């Protein structure tokens, strides 16, 4: 007995025939919790001017009849395994169970209350949500509860928004100055203090779980041969479990492999920070709960912490698991594009057998003009492809590496459509890597390394992509 | 920088001037190093027959491969074998090797003494080599963790048979007497015990153990009507390999069952076991060349390897469903093949690929008793659909197959050849691949057969949704130039 959704998706792809709607749906499900939190916030802004209407929608998303609840949906978040230790926030949540049930009881009582009793339950809701967040924030394992803090802060500000929006209906008085100040103050505490500061503590911890080991065995002449010196190094992430091993003979050095190991650590930390930033990105929509007339007085998020996140770098060298020889490893970018403009209008790709050139083309203060990015690679080589990405944001970039350089590039758009693969039309890809936008973030910039390629022209050997929060990200239909 | 990387870079630049699709010589070299131990063992065996019969010459060649000046030794080359992490526990054979260190050191002393000795002294040292080599293998065989020393057994059995071959080949000028009858019987007897008893039987014990490291767990949390909602029943299942660390997770709401996900978890376990067996089979494949050490006139009297254990190994199955890590709903999972091609013929002459937007049909064309004729295999998929691509794989064996999956079916196929050249990608010329999977022949094995599952694709035609590839040992596999 199959779940009917898979049947409908198979028929929908037949009807369309095109986009892999099956894969599309499952990628939405991977971010179920994320979509619920965003869905609940968007509901508070868009919903009919009717007391409890938006809150009823929030309850439907967070505590549906036929689906997992918000707390267990949280457990299944795609990125969770790379950023926090499941077992630690499992323990903390056993201590918070009765406080969470109490808050849920109050949320339910507000929903079912007559208008004359709603005001009382909302006050209790506000207090309970406030206390529950303070508990999580004061916990020894607070950094592992960061997604639980996104959930509770959402419930807190939902109630504060409800109280301001419908305050005269709930209480009768005109205390809108107080109701406004209360929303603003708790908005500030979360978005300017508690979320950034706990994220900073988390960011200091995450790299400590990646251990670099370097050692040597001195050569030995005995009966049969003279065995050479062997220098070794390993970089292991205890969270993700990713392991990269290096060794080189006829060398006696504990420093030889530190640079490439540190580059791998930076890369793993980049991936971890981007994942966490994504999971916190729903809190960047709290800004939209503030009255329109004061929205320009507040930042939607802490730009130092969340303004810039990275995936990669990517290279043929960075993909190899176990080295038996010492190479001049292409393990990081050596050139960064402009970052001032954070919206891409076009991507220019020159390509023949390999990728000849990449240029991001950004927006301009004057919306009629554009800001040409740095030209990576050979500006004269191959065929020039101008991909207009106005009205189709980039969701994923696929890179193929061959002969130690970038062989091809392909863009995957938000709606699931894609470009042609540019370069390596006929050839075999040694490595295939997919750079996926952190959910809630857009491509904002990039960095690269250039090297002489096998055609004795400038090739792109290393790529790293930079992202900034997307404050106007559309949700899937069902949300 | 190691001078090899600059050399490889220059060679690819030279080739780029002439060839439309040049070979990744860098990747090619690094894939040879990934199997350094394997290549050394094969190179050592081959060198006994390859060399014009000259006393000590083949043994000198073996010593150069096993204990070089500017590379790691045979024992540490072993540790770095690509497949090792999927098959054996390193800590367990580390523990055993510490107990065997002084015996290995003794055998190595004797090998060096044989190599450096004058002709009149060589004979004595070779006899000591034989005794020490035999004794060391029995210690590994009798070992508590013998299954984890299988690659070490491959190494010692090579050293043991190398010496027995040397004694038969040069026995007259070593010892003076002609005892070729006894020397033949000794080589045959040890060849037999290794290839027909000890390697097959320890492999059987290993094969019994490897599946036990894969755990399947199923449980349910029943629904609860409290204050604010009625929480639904959730059914869970997991399949985890404690060796590779591979983990696949399943859950479905509004279902109360511990049986729902057992079939898909069992199919994952079967797939994980397939990949492990193929990995280990590859590692033991150099012992299949022991046969070539036997005198030409008796080679037809012996099997080069145990066909039941090593005749057929598998990689996959591969499908879009099988690649997904965490499921939040129940699907009719496409997790195993439903139809296997013929297996009687085990040499492929051609692969026919029909493709349009996706792969329409695949057919393997095998050898025939009559070398003028062929044996067309079963046609998988839509025999009429797409553009027909006939790939002649006479003179270019298949090293790797690349599969792209999109819309729950096979979107494209691409062939990677032994020499590093490839075909075009057939299908999905302009599209985005949901999943990309590479099926790499176990090193020492060639593609011998395949199995598949068919499903209706999005274009209302028969599509290929699941692929599994079967392999048989390649007894005439060439070595890289280096070896």
């Amino acid at each position: 007995e199959e779940d009917p959704i898979f049947t409908q998706l198979a028929q929908k792809m037949a009807a369309a025939a095109p986009v892999d709607l099956l894969a599309q749906y499952m990628q939405v499900e991977a971010h179920d919790w994320h979509n619920r939190v965003r869905g609940a916030i968007l509901g508070l802004i868009s919903a009919v001017p009717k007391v409890g209407a938006a809150i009823s929608r929030l309850i439907g998303l967070f505590w549906p009849a036929n689906k997992v609840d918000i707390w267990e949906a949280l457990r299944a978040e795609e990125y969770i395994r790379n950023i926090v230790q499941q077992e630690l926030f499992e323990f903390e949540m056993r201590l918070l169970e009765n406080d969470i049930q109490a808050l849920e009881t109050t949320v339910g009582r507000y929903d079912t209350a007559a208008l004359t009793e709603k005001g009382n339950f909302l006050s209790i809701w506000i207090s309970q949500a406030d206390a529950l967040y303070i508990r999580m924030r004061n916990s020894t394992n607070n950094i592992h509860l960061l997604l639980h803090m996104v959930t509770v802060s959402t419930l807190h500000l939902a109630a504060l928004h409800e109280r301001l929006t419908f305050g005269e209906e709930l209480y009768g008085t005109n205390n809108s100055t107080n109701w406004t100040r209360d929303l603003v103050d708790k908005f500030e505490t979360y978005t300017s203090d508690l979320i950034p500061n706990v994220f900073k503590r988390w960011k200091e911890w995450r790299p400590t779980q990646i251990e670099i080991s370097a050692w040597v065995r001195r050569g030995s002449c005995g009966n049969l041969t003279c065995r050479p010196d062997v220098s070794y190094a390993t970089v292991e992430d205890k969270i993700s479990g990713a392991l990269f091993s290096f060794q080189a003979t006829n060398r006696n050095s504990t420093t030889l492999f530190l640079e490439v190991c540190e580059d791998h650590k930076t890369r793993m930390v980049n991936e971890a920070i981007a994942d966490m930033a994504s999971c916190l990105s729903p809190t960047f929509a709290f800004h939209k709960l503030l009255p329109d007339d004061i929205q320009t007085q507040f930042s939607p998020y802490d730009r130092q912490q969340f303004g810039q996140v990275f995936r990669g770098p990517y290279s043929q060298d960075l993909s190899h698991g176990l080295w038996t020889a010492f190479k001049n490893f292409r393990s990081r970018t050596t050139r960064s594009d402009q970052t001032l403009r954070d919206r891409i209008l076009e991507v220019i790709i020159r390509a023949g057998h390999h990728v000849d050139a990449i240029q991001f083309v950004y927006d301009h203060s004057n919306p009629n003009l554009t800001t040409p990015g740095t030209v990576a690679g050979n500006a004269a080589g191959g065929t020039r492809h101008q991909v207009d990405v106005r009205d189709r944001p980039i969701q994923e970039l696929r890179m193929e590496f061959s002969q130690d350089v970038l062989a091809s590039l392909q863009l995957h758009f938000e709606d699931g459509t894609s470009t042609r693969k540019f370069g390596n039309e006929l050839g075999w890809a040694t490595r295939i890597l997919t750079c996926t936008a952190p959910y809630g973030y857009r491509f904002s910039s990039w960095a690269f390394r250039e090297d002489p390629g096998p055609y004795r022209t400038t090739a792109i050997s290393v790529l790293r992509f930079q992202f900034t929060p997307e404050l106007d990200m559309p949700l899937p239909a069902s949300y």
